[PDB]
């Protein structure tokens, strides 16, 4: 038998389409919308105040219209997506993002070194994301608002804050949401008696290789067993992509200046390690979270190396 007091607020799932709602000041936001967020903070267990008049609240996609709007923006209708994204955003907005040598890094916290390495890599390769939420956060990440982008990365990769991570695993997850269908790779394997056989790779597989860190060795030739037994030679004949990513288990490797875009250093064992990002500019730079180190040459345990590419064709011919 208690009076009703009302204020008008806005609900959204993408912060682009706002939906006017009139709420009762006697019930909580959870009792009317479900899980509700106001500027990242969970406001489910509280009641509307006059200070909420006209503000915009995040909600989970329960309505038919909200599912469509969430699908066009995030490319997913998973109900636990926003939940995991808001939980991650609660940590990433508390992180420090120093501007290390014109790039945006992350101060070490909650084992975020693999995210920092990946975020630095994403700022040095040409890449377009299909989900609008990622592409919007990608540009603001290059500007400086990387807290929102790191939360999306964690949410898309299904990785909770504080857990150890893999840079290559993180990159390949994001590559699925990238427009890489125009990338093309032509490989050629030659055997001494079986003969020669060429295959073509498109999409994500055209920009990743697991076997050697050296882009040059991939062009000169890598030894690969044949179905007949003896050792064959595989070479990269044609490559069309904005970049290539060469990966291998962490081994001591020398990075010569000007021969790559950036690389991933991994120190430690398979159970627990430490990620550092090496980048090549006027000289060799080493970004370790908030720390920076120069040197003319570099020698350390590398696991991923990124190269710039546009169009490469050998003239040898098959
Ligand atoms: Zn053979």
């Amino acid at each position: 038998m208690r009076e009703v007091r009302t204020i008008k607020v806005f609900t959204t799932v993408d912060n682009i389409n706002l939906h006017t709602q009139v709420v009762d000041m006697s019930m909580t936001y959870g009792q009317q919308f479900g899980p509700t967020y106001l500027d990242g903070a969970d406001v489910t267990k509280i009641k509307p105040h006059n200070s909420h008049e006209g503000k915009t609240f995040y909600v989970l996609p329960n309505d038919d219209t909200l599912r469509v709007e969430a699908f066009e923006y995030y490319h997913t209708t998973d109900p636990s997506f926003l939940g995991r994204y808001m939980s991650a955003l609660n940590h990433t907005k508390k992180w420090k993002y120093p501007q290390v040598n014109g790039l945006t890094s992350i101060k070490w916290a909650d084992n975020n070194c693999y995210l920092a390495t990946a975020l630095l890599t994403l700022q040095q390769i040409e890449l377009k994301f299909n989900p609008p939420a990622l592409q919007d956060a990608y540009y603001r990440a290059r500007a400086g608002e990387a807290a929102n982008f790191c939360a999306l990365i964690l949410a898309y990769c299904n990785k909770t804050v504080g857990e150890l991570g893999d840079v290559r695993e993180t990159m390949s997850y994001l590559f699925q949401h990238a427009n890489l269908d125009s990338c093309k790779r032509v490989l050629n394997v030659v055997c001494k008696t079986c003969g020669q056989q060429q295959t073509t790779l498109k999409g994500v597989e055209a920009v990743m290789y697991m076997g050697t860190l050296s882009y040059e060795q991939f062009k000169k030739g890598v030894q690969i067993p044949c179905t007949c037994g003896k050792q064959a030679t595989k070479y990269l004949v044609q490559q069309e992509s904005p970049f290539v990513m060469m990966s291998a288990p962490p081994a001591q490797y020398e990075l010569k200046h000007g021969t790559f875009t950036c690389a991933s250093e991994y120190t430690g064992n398979y159970q627990c390690g430490h990620y550092k990002h090496i980048t090549s500019k006027e000289t060799l730079y080493c970004i370790d979270g908030a720390l920076l180190t120069k040197s003319s040459e570099y020698k350390g345990p590398i696991t991923d190396v990124f190269y710039k590419e546009n169009s490469y064709t050998t003239t040898i011919k098959p």
